[PDB]
Parts: C-alpha cells; sequence; structure tokens
C-alpha cells in the first residue's frame, strides 16, 4: 500500500475539496466518503454504488467516493489491491496508487504541489492541467487549501 | 450528542492505550488528557495547545490529547458539536462523534471489535492497517486491551 | 528541434484540428498558425501575438498559434530552444518539445495514440485524460481525424 504521510493526507484532502466531496457545502455524513456524483450520498461501504448518473442529456459518470472514482477503474484496483471494501480506508488506498503511478509522490512530498496538481490533472476533472489558461489562478486556491490542510509548500 | 456506554468507553481506553497516551509508561497527570505529540503535557484545558515537535513536512503533527486528535479537526469538531474546551469530556465526544461518522458505533455495541478498528485505521495510526510509517499494535493486543477495559468481544 | 516523422506530424495535425485552429471552421489564412484564442487571427510571426483575450469572466487565455501556445509557456520554451520567431516551424517545435517532455514520442511513433492522448491531455484543454468521463468516445473521433492525416494506429 502507498504509505500515508502529512504532505499525503494534505494533498487527498485538497483533493476531496477541489471535487466537491468535502467542502463544507455538499451534504455528507462522512467527510465526503459518501458522495456519489451529482450529490447523493450511499450508506453501503462494501462495494462501489455502481449508480450511472445522467449528469445533463449528454453526460454520464459513475464517480463515487471522496475522490469520484469511476466504477471501472474500482474494478481495475480493488483487483490489483486486494481491496476487499469501498471504505475510506480502501478509497484513500486507490487515490494514492493512481497519484504514484503518475510519479506524483515524490513532488507531493517535497512540496512541488503544483507540479503534482498538472500530473494529476489527467485523474481529476476538478485540477487543472498546465498548458490550460486557468491553471495560474486554480492552483492557487488549491495550494492554500493544500496549506490548511496543513501541508508544506515549496 | 453520542452517549457512552460500557462498550464504547473500553473502545476510547484501548484507543488510549493504542495511541500511547494512556499505557502506563508515557508520563501524564490525566489518563492521556494532557499529552502532546511527542510526550510533552500540557495544563491549560480550555483549547488545543496547537503545538507541533517536527517542521519535517513529512512527519508534522498538531495531535493533542488522549486520542491524539489534530488541531485542524479539533477546530472543525469544536464548532460542529458547540464545545467550549477541550476538556477531557470534549475530547472523548470527539472521538465518539469520529467513530460515528465511520460507521463503527453498532459494531463497538455487538462486540464485532476487529471490524471497529479496521473502521477506524483511517482516523487513527497506531490501529492495524492505517498506513502510516508508526508502529501499528496487533489486532490480537487491541483487543485483549478492549477486554480488560471491560468491553465484551463476540 | 524534435525531427518530425509521419506518426508526429499526423499527430500535430489531430492536435490543430482538436484544438480548433485548423478545423475546416475557423477562419485561418495559414492552417491555424495564426490563430488567436478566441477566433482573431496575426500577421506578424516574429513574437507571440500576446493578447490576453477574455472568453467569459471566469475565463482568460494567451494562447495563439496552431496549438494554442500559452505566453509564459513561449517564453519559457523560446529561451530553452533558441527560436528566433514564432513562425510555424517554431510552434511546431515547440508543441514536439512538450510532447517529448511527456513522454509521449514512443507512444505516437509506434501508433498507441490512446496513451499518447491522455499523456497529452495536461497540455492541451481539448484531449481527454484517461480518468475522465467520457475519455473513449472523445478519443475515438481524435483518432479517426489522426488516421485520415496519414498515422497509423496500433
Amino acid at each position: 500500500m502507498v504509505e500515508i504521510n502529512n504532505q499525503r493526507k494534505a494533498f487527498l484532502d485538497m483533493l476531496a475539496w477541489s471535487e466537491g466531496t468535502d467542502n463544507g457545502r455538499q451534504k455528507t455524513r462522512n467527510h465526503g466518503y459518501d458522495v456519489i456524483v451529482g450529490g447523493e450520498l450511499f450508506t453501503d461501504y462494501s462495494d462501489h454504488p455502481r449508480k450511472l448518473v445522467t449528469l445533463n442529456p449528454k453526460l454520464k459518470s459513475t464517480g463515487a467516493g471522496r475522490y469520484q472514482l469511476l466504477s471501472r477503474w474500482w474494478d481495475a484496483y480493488r483487483k490489483q489491491l486486494g481491496l476487499k471494501d469501498f471504505s475510506p480506508k480502501s478509497q484513500d488506498a486507490v487515490a494514492l496508487q493512481q497519484i504514484k503511478e503518475r510519479g506524483a509522490l515524490p513532488m507531493i512530498d517535497r512540496g512541488d504541489i503544483r507540479q503534482a496538481i498538472d500530473r494529476c490533472s489527467n485523474i481529476w476533472a476538478s485540477l487543472p492541467g498546465a498548458g490550460y489558461g486557468q491553471f495560474e489562478h486554480k492552483a492557487d486556491s488549491l495550494i492554500a487549501k493544500f496549506k490548511e490542510a496543513g501541508g508544506t509548500v515549496r
């Protein structure tokens, strides 16, 4: 399993905030860990809710959990990591594993958050990529949230 | 909010032992309720001491009290539960609230401690499977401690 | 300057189409190489036009050229690659350099376009990231364009 440390935890909190699952606005009984794309909540943590939500006549998504994990990616990782449920710890595990695969861990650990965000933009829709126009602006908000979660930026 | 019963009290004692705040070795004048991460003690219970013992980004911690509650979580819960101080009763309240949120209360009440421990590993670093670089007690030692605190296991 | 080959050329054409600079509808006198974000054209190729265009209150951008390169990245790469102008050749050079830095060149050369697109999504806003809700469908329309530009997919 990818180890959790203060920098990584702060990154996961920034991410939960960015994705809108744990931002003090969206309703939740457990820090966004029970949020289904669209805003509904689930209570059974034995598996991904797998509820297909139509966000509009031309947009569907199965994102669920604190990091809005798609069901197809959940299946891949649950098998790969040997996870027995979709509990908060399992959700953190998958997110960290995806961050690991993108080579972002060293960046997070050392405080190069702007780079970590860019590297992870291909996984999470709320994160901007560096070539996009609004990056500098969005990264400031993200960096601020990262800092208040206790992370240290370089 | 969350009322205390024998099973829950036994869980909190097991937790204090696990976290190293109340284990008969760590110094304390009040059963671990005055312990700051690192081992120093505080005497003013009107608020979380809000101290760290390292500036190392990965290792940084503000844990304080019997259950080593981080200051950022303290602020969230203080507001949410309407707590006026960081007294032992307030500390117990926050811990029980976090346990309630991870869906572990029914598990504790019925004696399914191994499951409750797993669900709570996402909150406390000493609980087996937590995934930090810290020492994690074996489930067996935890269950033994839970039983000597008067809890009944199924 | 990174070398151009048929696979790479086809990727740059797919990209110009995806970004809307060279798609048969947007006006241009030079295959999108003269397009400023928003749709205006420039004629002086000695430097990036450097116009900050407001697309809406929340979205501003300085993208210009066939691949909609932001001015700040233009300055970085101009210096790094020793470019003396913002001519079509220079624009291609920077795009290829960015693709090289994302490790997508081998993917493009071998025909693994879906992977290359995902790796490059952090640079270009029109490209989809793999964790995105509709990756497979958007990738399909891009692959079609890549193939008609003469590229071979695996």
